[PDB]
């Protein structure tokens, strides 16, 4: 498939850099849905601002857990119903913390913006049209973790 191509070769641009480009998904992130800040609770204190959360080691190492599943799921992306399950259990997970199945797409758009910030003219619509329905591919098996 050429989509597969995209995803790779967008990826690898990514993936040199990993929390770097994380910092830059969840900082748009929080821009755009600030009510997703409290849910990152660690020793069961709420950070007040987004600024907060970067001096934070366990919140970095999600940021790391993330880039990991979505390299994961670029790994598999000629064969992802084999990440199904994990990817499933993972949504059961995130449903347990208080995330709701409606802000996936938030950080969906946060994806993609990190994507058009790093690869700037190299972000073509093809490249675009292509991560997201791998995106939404990975949504749609987490989704099973929220009981449906
Ligand atoms: C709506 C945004 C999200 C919030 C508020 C959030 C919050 C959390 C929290 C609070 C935990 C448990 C504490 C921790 O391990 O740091 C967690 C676990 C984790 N999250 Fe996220 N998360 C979000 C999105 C994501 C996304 C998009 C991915 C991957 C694509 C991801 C990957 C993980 C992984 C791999 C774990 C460890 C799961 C385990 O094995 O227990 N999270 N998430
Ligand atoms: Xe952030
Ligand atoms: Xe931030
Ligand atoms: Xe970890
Ligand atoms: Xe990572
Ligand atoms: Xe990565
Ligand atoms: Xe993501
Ligand atoms: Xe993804």
């Amino acid at each position: 498939r050429p989509e597969s191509e995209l995803i790779r070769q967008s990826w690898r641009v990514v993936s040199r850099s990993p929390l770097e480009h994380g910092t830059v998904l969840f900082a748009r992130l929080f821009a755009l849905e600030p009510s997703l800040l409290p849910l990152f609770q660690y020793n069961g204190r709420q950070f007040s601002s987004p600024e907060d959360s970067l001096s934070s080691p366990e919140f970095l190492d999600h940021i790391r857990k993330v880039m990991l599943v979505i390299d994961a799921a670029v790994t598999n992306v000629e064969d992802l119903s084999s990440l199904e399950e994990y990817l499933t259990s993972l949504g059961r997970k995130h449903r347990a913390v208080g995330v709701r199945l409606s802000s996936f797409s938030t950080v969906g758009e946060s994806l993609l913006y990190m994507l058009e910030k790093s690869l700037g003219p190299d972000f073509t619509p093809a490249t675009r049209t292509a991560w997201s329905r791998l995106y939404g591919a990975v949504v749609q098996a987490m989704s099973r973790g929220w009981d449906g």
